[PDB]
């Protein structure tokens, strides 16, 4: 009766044996800085749930960024902390440096450590191929390590990863919509950005894993080194599925329902029509040829796999032949 169960491959089990304090985060006792330390210098943006600032820390005189959190779900912003100060000295990890009660908006406002204000979206476009391998390796660090700490992030796209090209940096940003793994769990499925959607999202999947971000990651991977942004570029929800389908092809998304008993949405019957697989080099072209080898295909075709199960996890992907180029440390 209905979709069957599904639970992650590796890092099954991580929270069923923490303290409940690890992941318990309703239960989080905020502990508060000094807003006084902080002067805010100029807007940088403003998202659904924040706003972003660039500010200094004036007992240092130290750049920083201030993220004043809207109203919001007053639960979702316990769990941003929490999983901010579970991840803190992480690998490529953006640093939560305090916690202040901002005295206009009377919200929580989150101090992170400066970063460039420069995100990957507007470089990724421009890299050679070796720079590719090398942030691409740079995120999967941040991803295998929040995954082995039980925690998805569940939001991978260009805009949240800040990068100093200068410096050869990366940080993986805005944990707003990241959720612990607990086996067995459903979850939101409005979640990630449309073209970084997997297909679990996409045909209602509840009971989905950090292989999420796998496919997220994949998305960006192909947009990489196809030049072509964004890979699969649907209009909506729906048609975010079939332009899957026309790379992928259909019969492995039936295989795929099959597997997992989902009930498909009725309006893709008009829709989603017959697709076979293509191969990748359909994709390839003068302009793109420099940045695509053997070993990215490979690569990629292990990330962009409709069954959540097969894809490649974030420590797998590191072991890659596309990462024997790339010097280690
Ligand atoms: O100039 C640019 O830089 C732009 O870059 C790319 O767009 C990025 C946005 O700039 C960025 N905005 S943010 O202010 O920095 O956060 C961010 O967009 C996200 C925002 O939340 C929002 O964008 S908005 O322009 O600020 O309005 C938009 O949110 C969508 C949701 O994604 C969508 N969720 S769902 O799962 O598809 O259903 C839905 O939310 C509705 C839903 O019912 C409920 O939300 S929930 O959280 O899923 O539960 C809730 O009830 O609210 C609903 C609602 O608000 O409608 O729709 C909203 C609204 O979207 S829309 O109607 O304006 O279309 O999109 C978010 C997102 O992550 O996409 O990030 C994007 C993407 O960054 S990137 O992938 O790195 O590029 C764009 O460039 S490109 O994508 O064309 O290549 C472009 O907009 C621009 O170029
Ligand atoms: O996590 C975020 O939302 C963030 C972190 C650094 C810079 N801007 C935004």
């Amino acid at each position: 009766s209905g979709p069957v169960p599904s639970r992650a491959r590796v890092y099954t089990d991580v929270n069923t044996h923490r303290p409940r304090e690890y992941w318990d985060y309703e239960s989080h006792v905020v502990e508060w800085g000094n807003q006084d330390d902080y002067q805010l210098v100029r807007k940088l943006g403003r998202g659904k749930y924040s706003e972003v600032f660039e500010a200094i820390n004036i007992t240092n005189n130290e750049k920083v960024v201030v993220k004043i959190l809207k109203p919001v779900k007053k639960k979702k912003i316990k769990r941003e902390i929490k999983i901010l100060e579970n991840l803190r000295g992480g690998p490529n990890i953006i640093t939560l440096a305090d916690i202040v009660k901002d005295p206009v908006s009377r919200t929580p406002a989150l101090v992170f450590e400066h970063v460039n204000n420069t995100d990957f979206k507007q470089l990724y476009q421009t890299l050679t191929d070796y720079d590719i391998r090398f942030y691409m390796y740079e995120i999967l660090k941040a991803l295998d390590y929040c995954h082995s700490m039980g925690i998805m992030h569940r939001d991978v796209k260009p805009h949240n990863v800040m990068i100093d090209h200068e410096h050869r940096k990366l940080r993986l940003i805005d944990w707003g919509l990241a959720e612990f793994y607990h086996p067995g769990q459903e979850y939101n499925v409005r979640v990630a950005s449309r073209y970084f959607k997997g297909p679990e999202l996409l045909v209602d999947y509840q009971m989905y894993d950090y292989s999420l971000d796998m496919w997220s990651l994949g998305c960006m991977l192909a947009s990489m080194i196809f030049r072509k942004e964004p890979f699969f570029h649907g209009h909506d929800n729906y048609d975010q599925l079939v332009r899957i389908a026309k790379v992928l092809g259909t019969e492995d998304l039936y295989d795929y329902i099959d597997k997992y008993n989902i009930e498909l949405d009725p309006r893709f019957n008009d829709i989603l029509g017959r697709h076979s697989r293509k191969r990748w080099e359909r994709f390839v072209h003068s302009e793109n040829q420099h940045l695509v080898s053997p070993e990215a295909l490979d690569f990629l075709d292990k990330l962009l796999r409709y069954d959540h199960q097969s894809r490649l996890t974030a420590r797998e992907a590191m072991e890659h032949p596309y990462f024997y180029t790339v010097v280690k440390d």
